[PDB]
């Protein structure tokens, strides 16, 4: 028995409220190399689980394996501690991966997580945005179900040359139900001036809606303040990207509220502007039509900042939720109620005050559920979630849990599924 990286998998089963912590998952050698993976993702598509296993490099016991088998570049393995927070690097490690250009999907018939089949391209680098210690999915189905894999080419910025991908931000495809990619390839540098994203979703039909870079990509997603729209069939099966027009330019914009939340063939996003001074100044909802690339400025959120949106209902109550954070001389953080997201306003206040901790990731599950997933750097995740009552007013449900560590999550079936690499114990 050894000291090896694995892939924690947790499931919050909504229905019953249990929290389950898989068997972990060999990571070591996860795609034939050596190195290990960082699951980027979880999605639901055609009675599939589709990943993007992120590669790692190599740990520590990836590099004494075999006495180095698996250490392509040698000059890359470190001799001492070192790096920063989720960065942070030890003694024997090759840190990042040494085959940046390729990327890998994950197919898995069922939420066990057994038996993967494994699809390789190399026609765009790993499937993944990045920010800070997390793995954003970058993977996403069409209402057809094909699934298209999305890479933003986040290894351009790494220091050695050798693990910078020479791939531009580009996009692939799986047709629905199966488990090879077929010929689809869009260099979406091509269609953006260049530029690349942090993150991306799906909006409806075959449009998706990415979260653009500015300038340069980099490893804390600041400054990725403009949205545009991808039409994966546009242009005779060849993509169509449009910027948005309508939001506030990129000089206003701090940082938007992260998931859109999506109805009727539109997005709704929150911006968070740099300077909220005066109320047509402060935080607001957008709504962006994917026909048009147009938005629209709607409800203001009177509070620092914005972190999720979406819908809770129960029984014949029903409302739009808001979450906003309000910063004084520490963070609160308030799930405001709202009946619509196109105009007026809200408050924390005595009128609209259900107050909870703050939260790193928020999930809605359909309708039902609001779900907490709060990040504490090397230490267990923390997670809640919410609910209306019967009286149609929000509130907590009663388990609160740690949970392992979190760098990515998703949805299968009636599971939020949360993941990251971990060291463990194997035979
Ligand atoms: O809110 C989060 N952090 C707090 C608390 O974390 C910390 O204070 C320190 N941090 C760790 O020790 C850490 C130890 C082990 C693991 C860690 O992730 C640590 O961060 C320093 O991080 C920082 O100063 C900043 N941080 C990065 O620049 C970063 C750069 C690259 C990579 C990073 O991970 C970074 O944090 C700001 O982050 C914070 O202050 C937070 C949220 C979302 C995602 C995060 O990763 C956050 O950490
Ligand atoms: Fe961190
Ligand atoms: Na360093």
């Amino acid at each position: 028995q050894s000291v090896q990286k694995g892939i924690a998998i947790t499931y919050l089963h909504v229905t019953d409220q249990i929290m389950k912590n898989r068997d972990v998952i060999r990571g070591e050698n996860f795609l034939g190399n050596g190195e290990y993976v960082t699951f980027a993702g979880i999605l639901e598509a055609n009675n599939k689980i589709y990943t993007a296993p992120i590669p790692m490099g190599l740990s520590v016991y990836g590099s004494a394996f075999e006495d180095g088998k698996w250490v392509k570049y040698p000059e890359l393995v470190k001799t001492e501690d070192g790096g920063s927070n989720s960065s942070s690097y030890e003694k024997g490690e090759l840190q990042w991966t040494q085959y940046p250009n390729e990327a890998w999907v994950a197919i898995y018939n069922d939420e066990n997580f057994n038996n993967p089949t494994l699809i390789r391209t190399d026609k765009i680098s790993y499937a993944c945005g990045r920010m800070r210690s997390q793995y954003y999915q970058t993977i996403w189905a069409a209402d057809n179900g094909d699934v298209y894999v999305f890479s933003p080419s986040y290894a351009k910025i790494m220091d050695a040359d050798v693990q910078k991908t020479n791939l531009p931000a580009g996009v692939v495809r799986i047709k629905a139900g199966a488990t090879d990619f077929d010929s689809y390839y869009c260099n979406l540098e091509e269609l953006s001036g260049g530029k690349s994203f942090l993150r991306c979703w799906h909006i409806t039909g075959d449009y998706f809606l990415l979260q653009m870079y500015t300038g340069e990509i980099n490893s804390r997603g600041t400054g990725a303040t403009r949205m545009a729209v991808f039409k994966a069939t546009g242009n005779g099966d060849k993509g169509e990207l449009y910027y948005v027009d309508g939001l506030p330019e990129p000089d206003r914009i701090s940082s938007f509220s992260g998931t859109p939340f999506c109805e009727n063939g539109v997005a709704y996003v929150g911006v968070i502007p740099i300077t909220a001074d005066g109320e047509t100044n402060h935080p607001a909802i957008y709504k962006i039509d994917p026909v048009t690339h147009t938005a629209t400025k709607g409800l203001t959120v009177n509070a620092t900042g914005i972190t999720a949106i979406g819908r809770l209902a129960k029984d014949s109550h029903s409302t739009y939720v808001v979450s906003a954070t309000v910063t004084s001389a520490s963070t609160a953080n308030y799930l405001l109620a709202t009946s619509t997201l196109e105009s007026g306003s809200v408050t924390p206040g005595n009128n609209n005050g259900f107050e909870t901790a703050t939260g790193t990731a928020w999930i809605f599950y359909k309708d039902q559920y609001l779900y907490r997933l709060q990040y504490n750097q090397g230490n267990e995740g923390v997670t809640t979630a919410y609910e209306l009552n019967t009286n149609g007013g929000i509130a907590k449900r009663s388990n609160e849990y740690t949970i392992t560590r979190f760098t990515t999550y998703g949805i299968f079936g009636e599971n939020i599924i949360s993941s990251s690499a971990v060291d463990a114990t194997f035979t």
